[PDB]
């Protein structure tokens, strides 16, 4: 009716099918993530969406997931806005663990809590750990204060530093009208549904959004949803990621 | 070696192989144009390069050229600004016709004239123009006032158009330490490098800057080259463009 608002989850990754833990690691898209951007874009494109202003987090699977989207949709001209507040949850220490052995070291109960518990953050990146320079020292990162750049996130972190840049950013934008597209990940995602769509953390907790497939939501002037987010793609897909 | 300003122009497009003026025409980059990004890309990750903005216009062989740098750099996360004002010349009614045809319509004088000229417009592009709508009706300018929509410009116009964003925002952030990368247009590129490097109006119409190659500029405390532009890339690219001079 109103407001149209189009989210889109990154696909594959490189580490996806390495059956890694990337967070903040800027693993790229794997051949078929990419190949799901590009289908996404097709189905905007079919739809003949049109955006103002695009929104992304500071990692490449994302980035890279945009720039299909809008090369698709023939919109490469639109203006984008990089920001780490939409990065995906930083998982500490489990950083680059393959999620198989981390689960068998430390069992399934331990890996669930890490990863589907809404509060409880995973170990905190060491400065001993492989990834520590490579993430929490990389120029990217540079004006994050000292409080700012974290170790470690639980979903409740990530959430919490991203709400803002949605507030002071991509909210305003809406309500001038503007036809935004953001391109992110599961986890910052999220946060915009729990606060969108006002779920409980136990709620939040088990939704997982669906990726390459453009989540469209439809709000009305008080960013509301008049109605439940919808997927555009073929028959297949589309009901497959419901 | 103070502040350090790297440009880049877009290399070959569709329309470039098929011979015809493009000016504000969406045009993409041709695969050769697209592997010239990439080898740019390549002599700047080789050079370690690194920047911490980037600028470019609102076309896509402008556009997919940064982006192709990004990637080729490692820099995707770099916050980019596009804007119209670093478009390529407007090019009026010449607009999709043949340069060869055009030639011999209206005769190598006045085309020359409208090729090269500093301030002699091509013809206006009139509503009955077969782009008209595809480039003054698209969405992109819709915030441009009725007079910042051109319907064709001179050298002298673009460049008109090109420095206020260059001096407002631009140069702001040089003068910030930011590294600046810029990727854009020949014409719009060339007002950049005329108000630098103080260019006379028949200096910088001779000027022709290399496609898809990096131009590094280092610049004073008042961002005045204290160098000749260099280009970058293995001696063969290098020595070829640097020849051109
Ligand atoms: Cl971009």
């Amino acid at each position: 009716a109103a407001y149209k608002l189009v989210l889109i989850r990154h696909g594959e990754s490189a580490w996806n099918l390495e059956n890694r833990f990337s967070g903040w690691y800027d693993a790229d898209l794997s051949p078929a993530g990419h190949e799901e951007a590009k289908r996404g874009g097709q189905a905007l494109r079919d739809a003949g969406y049109e955006f103002d202003i695009c929104f992304t987090s500071v990692q490449k699977r994302a980035i890279r997931t945009l720039w299909t989207v809008l090369d698709a949709i023939d919109q490469m001209w639109l203006p984008v806005v990089r920001t780490w507040r939409l990065n995906e949850r930083h998982y500490g220490g489990l950083t680059g663990l393959n999620k198989a052995e981390t689960a068998a070291k430390h069992g399934e109960a331990q890996v669930k809590i890490w990863r589907r518990s809404y509060d409880v953050p995973p170990p905190p990146m060491e400065p001993d750990h492989p990834f520590y320079s490579n993430i929490s020292k990389d120029r990217r990162y540079a004006d994050l204060t000292e409080d700012q750049l974290p170790s470690c996130e639980s979903l409740k972190d990530t959430i919490a530093r991203a709400l803002p840049f949605w507030n002071e950013e991509i909210v305003p934008q809406i309500k001038e009208g503007k036809r935004v597209l953001i391109a992110a990940h599961g986890n910052s995602l999220r946060g915009i549904v729990k606060h969108l769509e006002g779920l409980s953390e136990e709620a939040i907790m088990e939704l997982n959004l669906p990726t390459g497939i453009p989540i469209v939501y439809e709000l009305d002037k008080n960013l509301k949803p008049i109605k439940p987010m919808q997927f555009l793609g073929d028959e297949e897909t589309v009901r497959k990621a419901m």
